[PDB]
C-alpha cells in the first residue's frame, strides 16, 4: 500500500536554529543540510526507489534535492500560513521583509508562487506526498540510468498512483502541469545557488560539507546537457 507508507514515512519538523543576507543565507544553507538528512531517511524507506542499485539512487537524489526541499518549503506555507509566507522552519517564516534582505527576493517569489498554487488547488496531503515521489523521479542522466527498466516501471506506478487518487478526471493534469512547472522554479533556484556555492569564499555565505558534498558533483552530471528533465505535458 503506497499511499500509505508515503505518509508514515514523511520526515517531521527541524529547526534551522536561527541579520544581513550573507547570514540569512548561511542559516538556510544549515537548514538545507539538516532537511537533507530526513531526506535520506525518507528515500531509503520509499517503495520500489530503494531496490534501484545504490548508485542510481544517490544520483536520483542529487539532480533533486532542490526540487524536494522548495516543495516541501511549499507544503509547509501552504499547511502553517495559508500560503501567506515562506515557512523554512518553525523559528524562521519570511515575508517580503525578509526575502529581501536574503538577497534572494525573486526566487522567494517564485516559491511562495508554488504555494499559492497549492491554496488555489486545494493540493492534498496525499496528493502532495506522490507528487513529493514523482519530483525524485523527475530528472534522469542524458543516456538513461543503470536500471533503467526498473526506474521506468516504478516511475510509471507513482503516475498510476497519483491518477487513482484524483478518482474532477482533469485535476490530474492540473497536478502533472504543476509538476513540470517546478521544473523552471527549480533551474533558476540552482543557477542562484551554482553561483553563490562558486562564490562562497569570497560572499562569506556558508554551505555544509552535505551541500557541498551534493553540489560539486552534481555540477558534472549536469553540465554539457548531460541531465534529462522528463515532463508530463
Ligand atoms: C543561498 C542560496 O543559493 C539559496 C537559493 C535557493 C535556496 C534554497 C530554496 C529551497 C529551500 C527550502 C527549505 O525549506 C530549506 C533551504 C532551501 C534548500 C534553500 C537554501 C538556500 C538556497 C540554495
Amino acid at each position: 500500500s503506497p499511499v500509505m507508507v508515503l505518509e508514515n514515512i514523511e520526515p517531521e519538523i527541524v529547526y534551522a536554529g536561527y541579520d544581513t543576507a550573507e547570514n540569512l543565507l548561511s542559516t538556510l544553507n544549515r537548514l538545507a543540510g539538516k532537511q537533507m538528512i530526513q531526506v535520506v531517511k525518507w528515500a531509503k524507506v520509499l517503495p520500489g526507489f530503494k531496490n534501484l542499485p545504490l548508485e542510481d539512487q544517490i544520483t536520483l537524489i542529487q539532480y533533486s534535492w532542490m526540487c524536494l526541499l522548495s516543495f516541501a518549503l511549499s507544503w509547509r506555507s501552504y499547511k502553517h500560513t495559508n500560503s501567506q509566507f515562506l515557512y523554512f522552519a518553525p523559528d524562521l517564516v519570511f515575508n517580503e521583509e525578509k526575502m529581501h534582505q536574503s538577497a534572494m527576493y525573486e526566487l522567494c517569489q517564485g516559491m511562495h508562487q508554488i504555494s499559492l498554487q497549492f491554496v488555489r488547488l486545494q493540493l492534498t496531503f496525499e496528493e502532495y506526498t506522490i507528487m513529493k515521489v514523482l519530483l525524485l523521479l523527475s530528472t534522469i542522466p542524458k543516456d538513461g540510468l543503470k536500471s533503467q527498466a526498473a526506474f521506468e516501471e516504478m516511475r510509471t506506478n507513482y503516475i498510476k498512483e497519483l491518477r487513482k487518487m484524483v478518482t474532477s478526471w482533469q485535476r490530474f493534469y492540473q497536478l502533472t502541469k504543476l509538476l513540470d512547472s517546478m521544473h523552471d522554479l527549480v533551474s533558476d533556484l540552482l543557477e542562484f545557488c551554482f553561483y553563490t556555492f562558486r562564490e562562497s569564499h569570497a560572499l562569506k555565505v556558508e554551505f555544509p560539507a552535505m551541500l557541498v558534498e551534493i553540489i560539486s558533483d552534481q555540477l558534472p552530471k549536469v553540465e554539457s546537457g548531460n541531465a534529462k528533465p522528463l515532463y508530463f505535458h
